[PDB]
DNA sequence: ATCGGCTTCGCGCA
DNA sequence: TTGCGCGAAGCCGA
């Protein structure tokens, strides 16, 4: 019943007489799941019952409690519907390739399978797990509505050349869900949650009058609430999409990306009800090229160039302008701190950094100005790059994920882009200017929001 | 082929 | 505001 171009082997051999254990790790949620979904099968047909185990990592010190507490608060809930349906989770608390490879040996799993993600490190544990298992490897795409190692072969340049590969392979991938059948026969992440916190707060983001910036109750998260907030994009939000998406001002985003990030929705259900839904076809098109193309021309790139948090990944066309422009005087050069919080001369731009800072998720458009300007006013584009994936993973919501490397990649060195005109500092990479921002949105208003708190920020 | 078209440009202009 | 034509620009893919 389930499309067996999803499923791929790590590591053939022979099945143990034990449960099957989904290392679950991208996609933390219970329903619409091809990769527990495909568990619960191999469990079924092989008369086990199926387990799910998730690893915390050391990574959540590289970012901040807003995040950390956006996961577990979702791990939490994710917890108790996998009990409802008999499904046991057990949460481990360390390094994957050696807490994985021991749980696979203490429960005498009969076959493992992990969903996919093309993050460099993610494949540095799948290796040392694979190096240690004995039992059967399996590894299911649930993050893609076409399987991003099916979709295309290489790098895809532009998604003009990607879209039309995907289109053709959308009749065939594009399906409702089975529903989860239940099944028939480690630490707490109450604690988990608490010394991670404690861990934490030395770092917490605060004003000067000691609160802290956060804004907590933008996004709520889980499974339940991504699904509540997936319905009101589609009934107040997607017929005014393509127009009102470039303006700040307007609240008109699906507000998906956080819960997509951490897998708490599926893409795919969201197209299913997106193409299902009667709305303006122009909105229709321009959301589906976001989360159909752009969101998995990300996971092909990172997929298919490792060094996509580097300056050598960008297009040859692109690191040659940048090159020559190595030497330029920068108008203006800010070091990381004073791009943080929010010290540059352009209040627009301080502006798009305290929504990052409060919020936890920079508006679509703004997040491109955003990154032009550090690379404009940095010493080098190794720096712009550096600010840009610094900030980015430690204070989006949504970041430490593909589409932030790709985005930015996009925005300052043109992957996935073509070249303009030549330009001192920047090169041939497309250029945003303040007036540029002027004729799409009501700039003072953006600006006035979050005015008040570069004052009070630090 | 080899020429047309390319996410989300800026800017004059009506 | 908002729609259009133009400008500078490298490259894939039918
Ligand atoms: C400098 C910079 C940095 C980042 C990003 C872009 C830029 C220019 N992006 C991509 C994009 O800015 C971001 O995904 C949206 O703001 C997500 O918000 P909504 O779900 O509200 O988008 P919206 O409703 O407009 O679109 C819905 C979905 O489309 C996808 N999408 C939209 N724009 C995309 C883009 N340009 N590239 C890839 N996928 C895109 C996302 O999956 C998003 O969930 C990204 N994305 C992300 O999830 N995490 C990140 O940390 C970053 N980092």
């Amino acid at each position: 019943i389930m499309n067996p171009k999803r499923i791929r082997a790590l590591k053939s051999g022979k099945q143990g007489d034990g449960p099957v254990v989904y290392w679950m790790s991208r996609d933390q949620r219970a329903e619409d799941n091809w990769a527990l979904l495909f568990s619960r099968a191999i469990a079924k047909e092989a008369n086990v019952p199926v387990v799910v185990v998730f690893c915390l990592t050391d990574e959540f010190l590289e970012a901040g409690i807003r995040q950390y507490e956006f996961m577990l608060k979702g791990l939490q809930e994710l917890e108790v519907s996998l009990s409802r349906k008999k499904i046991p989770s057990f949460f481990l608390r360390g390094d994957p390739g050696e807490k994985i490879s021991r749980f696979v040996k203490d429960y005498n799993a009969g076959t493992l399978v992990t969903d996919f993600s093309p993050l460099r490190i993610k494949n540095q544990w799948i290796e040392k797990v694979i190096s240690g298992i004995s039992i059967p490897f399996f590894e299911v795409d649930a993050h893609n509505v076409v399987p991003c190692w099916e979709a295309s072969q290489k790098h895809e340049y532009a998604a003009h050349t990607f879209r039309p590969k995907l289109y053709a392979l959308l009749p065939e991938f594009l399906e409702e869900f089975p529903e989860l059948e239940p099944n028939s026969v480690v630490e707490t992440l109450s604690d988990v949650l608490e010394t991670g916190v404690k861990a934490l707060l030395p770092e917490r983001a605060l004003l000067k009058n000691k609160d802290p910036l956060f804004e907590p109750w933008h996004f709520e998260p889980g499974e339940k609430a991504a699904k509540k907030v997936m319905e009101s994009f589609i009934a107040d939000r997607l017929d005014s999409y393509g127009a009102l998406r470039n303006d700040p001002t307007k609240n008109m985003l699906s507000n998906l990306s956080p819960y997509l990030h951490f897998g708490q929705i599926s893409s795919q259900r969201v197209v299913l009800e997106v193409e299902k839904a009667e709305s303006n076809p122009g909105s229709k098109k321009a959301f589906l090229d976001e989360i159909l193309i752009w969101k998995e021309i990300s996971d092909n790139f990172c997929y298919y160039n490792p060094g996509y948090d580097g300056f050598e990944s960008f297009p040859s066309w692109a690191k040659e302008s940048l090159n020559a422009h190595r030497n330029d005087v920068r108008s203006h050069i800010y070091t990381l701190e004073e791009f943080e919080a929010g010290k540059t001369h352009d209040p627009l731009w301080n502006a798009s950094q305290m929504e990052l800072l409060s919020t936890g998720k920079m508006h679509g458009y703004m997040r491109m100005y955003w990154a032009k300007k550090i690379l404009e006013w940095s010493e080098s584009p190794e720096k712009a790059l550096e600010i840009a994936i610094c900030l980015n993973d430690r204070y989006e919501l949504d970041g430490r994920d593909p589409n932030g490397y790709a985005g930015i990649a996009w925005s300052i060195g043109g992957v996935h882009d073509r070249a303009w005109g030549e330009r001192e500092v920047t090169g041939k990479i497309r250029y945003m200017s303040y007036e540029g921002c002027k004729r799409k949105f009501d700039v003072k208003l953006y600006i006035e929001k979050y005015s008040a708190l570069d004052k009070l920020a630090a």
